[PDB]
């Protein structure tokens, strides 16, 4: 199955008392298939409550994706600076080489991020370059010369006020109170779809959300609760990088062996991704409450084709005559069988 | 020979009685140099007369290009359908992951279509999945207990009705008369090109075509009479994949070794393919009715500069003192030599 | 050091009296790391006084740069001719497969160029068709009789009036004189930024600049003064492609080893080229007057980050209490170290 990548493919970057920050294997490294893929990865983000994710500029720009927590993002340019309360749902772009850094302001949750990473440099590659105090502090990089010179400062006080603590720190509650375009909610409108069974809520390429046209880019949250099924349907144009936020279930993952057709079954849990190429019906059970995220890359007028259900079923748009030459039962049976489900996208499994 | 693909490269994915589906070799297999290419391909479909090609999406962009007969094509969406009548000279985009049926209306005439092909998953890689039922019909993909609980149907019923005949099957008479943006024909404008010795039409990049602007491609459709050449040019931006549509003749495309020269010959046929890269040029002579299609890969601003006759001739810009440098004759034996050729872009061979 | 260059990776295409025309290494060809700068190339043209580059057209779009000299370019579509006058600091596209000749009409001075190549057929595929004659007079590559057809005019007249000289040759007073959109120039403007140590001039992707948003493409002049540093900083979203014009002088670029930081040493002199990929810190200090050409790759919204000096300074950016955790000494031991460095952007070394 190689449309499964597990949780145990994220590779910690960055692991003590406050967070961890993990990246997901290149898509492309085990199979090719996913050439298409090659310059997106997925990063983990998880801090304990006050905590700040120091500044740091990475060369991609991300999509972040709030799963649980608050935080107060600071995005730095030049001459300005930013920062955006971020609450569970906010997605916002991240820009490549910005220097930023996170707060977790909240006192007892811990705030949970997926990102998005679009590299600028090389397809898949991530680059991190560390400003704040680590091993790998960027400005030790440049000789003494170039640094005295640089800040007009003597080496030695270079050295001992900004040079010479890990990635992610402890703040105080003064640190915090101290401290003191817009973030896209995907719940902020009404779902796109929504059942007794489950919802999908999604933020797709529209004049109004112009960086994911720009991107060409969909942002999903997909719930599938306990015992409900999302009806088997294809994308027509968008890839979806489907990545298990919450809970368990399984997926019927219909592609090509790689004319036959292979079903490509995946035991689904925390922290697992799936890619559904475009034109892959995919059906999904929850066995317990299944929270999705999905980023759909290549996303502009997808349109989620459903094969059973009563809207959003490519069957149903089939005119009868060829109905009949297209399935073996007559144009009454087919309608008939087509008719017994009563509910759209969401189903009882 | 590089550029040169017989029609023996077209792979049959599909024949009967009732038609056939060739696919073309990925352009970019049996040499590097087409690496630009890499993401298109050709579709050759035949269908005699009350035929249907039964639902199937395709992971791919499609430009249909009709070279004979007529058909009905119907385009479904998931809550939606449009059928569109087809003539020969008309193209049409048919996006990707839209399940679609072809119907050959005619009584006599078999339909003839030319695709390009803009696969979405994989550069190059052609994904079709069959709705109706095939060895490969997908649905059957679907675990047992997935399309009960998906259809709300006792799975020997999904079975007799949807599930379990060819992928083109005949239609009567009576199907026909019963079943009953828009098509752009290479021809419902004048022709860019026309003599007594050949003709070119053209659709380009231009507001108008918003379509060709987005995948930034022309169609053309080259006319070249027994006994007449397509006199010297090149394409000054544009990759142009020339299939042999009717008529045999010989082409001179002139390359490098891959400074040096090399002019690459190619006896044409119906159903042969030449790619002509930009800025190569290129002569073509017909010895039998040679009716060429092109489609032109990074058309926006192509332009054909012809290196002999009166109009489109790059040669007659240049101006005189730096004429007199560029040939070893006089500015007088030059500009004389060049009006020795009163036709344009074709004439006698 | 993959980021170095050296003037010797300059291939000769061609030599003589009049001129010399020099190709860069494909950049992806001696490490991957570059594998987005595969469809860029170099050319630097020099040609003495009363010189013409004859008829010849490329397969990529060009961006001159006049760094010396004065030239008359004239390029020539199908139907039409336009000249320009070329000065010092003077940049244009010159489109892929334009049939162009180039003028040197000054009396004592070298015309200097480096041309950015865009190939439009290979990633990075040089490709030249010469219209004049040379051993490689592409039109000699047509058989007898499709000439004699084509011209109308017998095989020896074609040989003896078009077919059969350097590339570059000798121009007399007479035939300059006789000879007799538009050129955006770095210095017809304020530069961007301008001190008693350096100046960078820069023309950016704005609307007023319709060809640079549609490369995705800066052009930058950076002059370094004697004893002068260009101060530390990085780009936001730009691969610089650094050509030095003229002068000596040394950098300091920060990348990692291809998370640790490793700093890449290269002595810099007449012809080298330097690639700063995105979000790369860089420092640059000049031993002589220091003029470096910069194409900046990927250029739409690019934003040059300091890390000391008062302008364009990230550091200063961050919040104080931030500033106290991010680096070892107080707020007021930072913010003090900060302001030690009086000037912007270039400083005494």
């Amino acid at each position: 199955n190689p449309f499964l990548f597990k949780s145990n493919k994220f590779l910690t970057l960055f692991e003590n008392e406050n967070g961890h920050i993990r990246l997901l294997q290149r898509f492309d490294k085990r199979s090719d298939l996913f050439e298409n893929l090659q310059n997106y990865r997925l990063v983990e983000y998880r801090a304990k409550p006050h905590t700040i994710f120091l500044p740091q500029h990475i060369d991609a720009d991300l999509i972040l994706v709030v799963l649980s927590g608050k935080a107060i993002l600071t995005v730095l340019s030049p001459n300005d600076r930013n920062s955006y309360n971020l609450e569970r749902g906010d997605t916002i772009k991240l820009p490549a080489g910005t220097t930023s850094y996170l707060v977790n302001q909240d006192d007892e949750e811990d705030l949970r991020l997926v990102d998005l990473v679009i590299p600028v440099n090389g397809p898949g590659k991530f680059e991190a370059f560390d400003l704040a105090k680590n091993k790998n502090q960027y400005l030790r990089g440049f000789s003494k010369n170039i640094l005295e010179a640089s800040y007009n400062t003597r080496y030695e006080t270079i050295e001992k006020v900004l040079l010479e603590t890990d990635a992610i720190v402890k703040v105080s509650r003064e640190q915090i109170e101290e401290l003191k375009f817009e973030p896209i909610n995907l719940r902020s409108h009404k779902p796109e779809y929504s059942n007794k069974f489950g919802k999908l809520f999604e933020i797709t390429p529209e004049k109004k959300y112009p960086q994911l046209q720009d991107l060409d880019l969909f942002v999903s949250c997909v719930e599938i609760n306990e015992g409900a099924l999302m009806l088997p349907h294809y994308n027509s144009r968008a890839i979806v990088v489907l990545l298990v936020n919450e809970g368990k279930g399984n997926l019927e993952l219909l592609g090509l062996k790689n004319n036959e057709v292979q079903r490509y079954e995946a035991r689904l849990s925390p922290g697992d991704v799936v890619i559904i190429p475009a034109g892959h019906p995919v059906a999904i059970t929850a066995s317990s409450n299944l929270n999705l995220l999905g980023f759909g890359i290549n996303a502009e007028n997808n349109e989620r084709n459903f094969l059973s259900g009563s809207d959003d079923n490519v069957i149903s748009q089939i005119e009868n005559p060829v109905k009949e030459l297209t399935f073996p039962g007559s144009v009454q049976e087919i309608n008939r069988l087509i008719k017994n489900q009563k509910q759209s996208h969401f189903a009882n499994a």
